[PDB]
């Protein structure tokens, strides 16, 4: 028993990153068969942030100036290209630990592991979400760019996202592995404020259930409630909307606790109307939203 | 910016975990250079964990009893011994993917990385500490047995902790790599409550510092107060007391934030008498004690 925060092992990925300079910038680039994948800002100078025009800017790079250092070897650059936001450079050497890899384009509320890496080296991997605002609640310092997000199905990673910037109220904003933005920003320090950070009810009703099967049911009522007197309430609240699908993602945990769907979101109704009033579920003062259902059957079950 | 629950990428440690099978208990080994280590306790069968006399229990043990599985191919044991509550397995091939490594005994309110494994595959990794009264408030299922606890410096990982169990109330127990529990504990399915969870109060200190960096500001006062003092608050709220070595090793961040330790320990002691009134810091609503003064200046410093 006992419920973390968990990542994904890393070291599938760790064997993936890479450092790539341009000129004077360097960051981070994921090497995968033989291509080495990066954001484009690479090509950026300091007097560039503000308003590069990237089509013009790479017209001036060759092969030769994009620098690729795998460890302590260079690799050889032999084509490059722009696609979105990322930038494709083609080396001579097939990573030789290429993972079993899909490219995936989540959606907001869905969770993810992040390897946080400077210079090409990993120094750190956490757990986070994807928010319904398309921004990412990271822990990134200057150099993390081109660091990735990803979810692991046995031996298959699926890389979800490559870290581009942070936006001045210090959240983070990065692209799938095509290079296109989650949300609506742009990789051009402008600015570009976050929308509503609302909280994702259906990752909450999960936690709430791994809180359940873990011993921890004080915040358990006699009620119930319908999803549309649930949604009144997570509207007030800035909860996302509960629907039917959702009630359908969280049937294997209701099942495995007896507690139906509509009781457990009475409850949480309880729980924003009333606080916590000082207690704690889960180790946690506040309604936890970055599991989803799924991490909570595969945590709960140790799904390797 | 911002501020995560960061573990270690265990691509490293990924590399040494080994399945372990002894009659038919299996859980997890870790293969450093021509040796497995694993919990003595895989040689237990289910009428032996009330009071287990492992040295008999061993004797009934052969080289050829112990099934060391390292992915799908089979190591062969030629030696065994017991070192205390782990078994040392001693295999004819040395593990190719074997890190730089030390084993250390940690002290309480250190913190390390887990890797989280069932039958010899890695599930899962998270941030944790020793908590002041020995145990570990970890994530671990039925077979989790021999997953370990690590820092690592660079290149060079440093094994603190290998899983050996739950205590009745949720809580783990386990060993350092020489196979000596960090508390009282015992390898017995026995009466084993745990003492005072006392909160570890450097650590809380160095992730007040964390936040003052990443802008999180609200909680800083006009006040000050002395070590006696403070130590006076900590104890009414079950604080581990703060030394002057404590102050020392918050030096760094006292220095990078202007701001003394005591003035610090004043805006604690107000957290722990007024409360947090429902406000949050780096994301939570309670006070986190699981980052250490170091990790809080390597995640700062970005040390890979
Ligand atoms: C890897 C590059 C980097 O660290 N950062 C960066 C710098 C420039 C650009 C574009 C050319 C505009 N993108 C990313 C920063 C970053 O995003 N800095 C930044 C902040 C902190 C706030 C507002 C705007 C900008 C852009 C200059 C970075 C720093 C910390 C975490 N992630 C990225
Ligand atoms: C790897 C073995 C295992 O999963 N567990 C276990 C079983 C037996 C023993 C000894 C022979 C006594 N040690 C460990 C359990 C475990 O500790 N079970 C347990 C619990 C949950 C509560 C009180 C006592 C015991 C011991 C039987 C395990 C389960 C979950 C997490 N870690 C370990």
């Amino acid at each position: 028993s006992g419920f973390r925060k968990m990542a994904f092992p890393s070291g599938k990925v760790e064997g993936c990153m890479v450092q790539v300079t341009c000129g004077t910038t360097t960051l981070n680039g994921l090497w995968l068969d033989d291509v080495v994948y990066c954001p484009r800002h690479v090509i950026c100078t300091s007097e560039d942030m503000l308003n590069p025009n990237y089509e013009d800017l790479l017209i001036r790079k060759s092969n030769h100036n994009f620098l690729v250092q795998a460890g302590n070897v260079q690799l050889r650059v032999i084509g490059h290209s722009m696609q979105n936001c990322v930038l494709k450079l083609k080396v001579d050497t097939a990573n030789p630990k290429t993972p079993k890899y899909k490219f995936v384009r989540i959606q907001p509320g869905q969770t993810f592991s992040v390897l946080a890496c400077y210079n090409g080296s990993p120094s750190g991997v956490y757990q986070c979400a994807m928010r319904p605002n398309f921004t990412i609640k990271g822990s990134f310092l200057n150099g993390s760019c081109g660091s990735v997000g990803f979810n692991i199905d046995y031996d298959c990673v699926s890389f979800c996202y490559m870290h581009h910037m942070e936006l001045p109220t210090g959240v983070h904003a990065g692209t799938d592995l095509e290079g296109n933005f989650y949300g609506p920003f742009v990789d051009r320090q402008t600015a570009q404020a976050a929308g509503t950070d609302t909280t994702i009810t259906v990752n909450v009703l999960a936690w709430l259930y791994a809180a359940v099967i873990n011993g921890d049911r004080w915040f358990l009522n006699r009620f119930t409630t319908t999803l549309n007197d649930f949604n009144l309430v997570a509207m007030k609240y800035n909860y996302e909307p509960l629907t039917q699908d959702h009630v359908d993602i969280l049937g294997p945990l209701s099942a495995q606790t007896g507690i139906a769907v509509l009781d457990m979101c009475a409850s949480l109704k309880e729980l924003l109307q009333n606080g916590m009033n000082g207690r704690t579920i889960l180790g946690s003062a506040l309604l936890e939203d970055e599991f989803t259902p799924f991490d909570v059957v595969r945590q709960c079950s140790g799904v390797t």
